[PDB]
């Protein structure tokens, strides 16, 4: 009855249902291929890094767990609306991207790195992701088209 990636929890504050995706990260309340893909994104290095420097930090040293703690905080921004996405990427996205609002374009199967791939193509059109690891760091994805 879940489409493929979905998973029913409940929340362990609260007690309430809602869904989660193992591919993406997302997690919503409610109960939930393209050649292509456009997506943006928010990246946030750190010291395992494949290249562990960007255009904000020459040498980044943060942890992966500081790292994540930084991408739990931009999602809770983004969700309640104090914070845009693309305000965010263009500040605090370690990634050139950052200079088009975190724009990547449109993009094929075959060409960004796996779980990259996977989590942009498992996003409906408009669908933020959860955190999403790569080599490159921690991501969160907006699939625009």
């Amino acid at each position: 009855k879940l489409p493929p990636g979905w998973e029913k929890a409940m929340s362990r504050s609260s007690g309430r249902v809602y869904y989660f995706n193992h591919i993406t990260n997302a997690s919503q309340w409610e109960r939930p291929e393209p050649a292509r893909v456009r997506c943006s994104h928010l990246l946030v290095k750190h010291s395992q890094s494949r290249r562990p420097s960007s255009w904000r930090q020459e040498k980044i040293t943060r942890t992966k767990e500081e790292a994540l703690e930084l991408i739990n905080g931009y999602i809770q921004k983004i969700k309640s609306g104090e914070e845009d996405f693309e305000s965010l990427a263009s500040q605090f996205s370690d990634c050139s991207s950052a200079k088009a609002r975190g724009d990547l374009g449109a993009f094929s199967r075959g060409q960004m790195q796996k779980p990259f791939e996977d989590a942009s193509f498992a996003l409906r059109t408009g669908e933020m992701s959860g955190p999403v690891f790569t080599d490159s760091g921690i991501h969160i994805i907006l699939r625009t088209e």
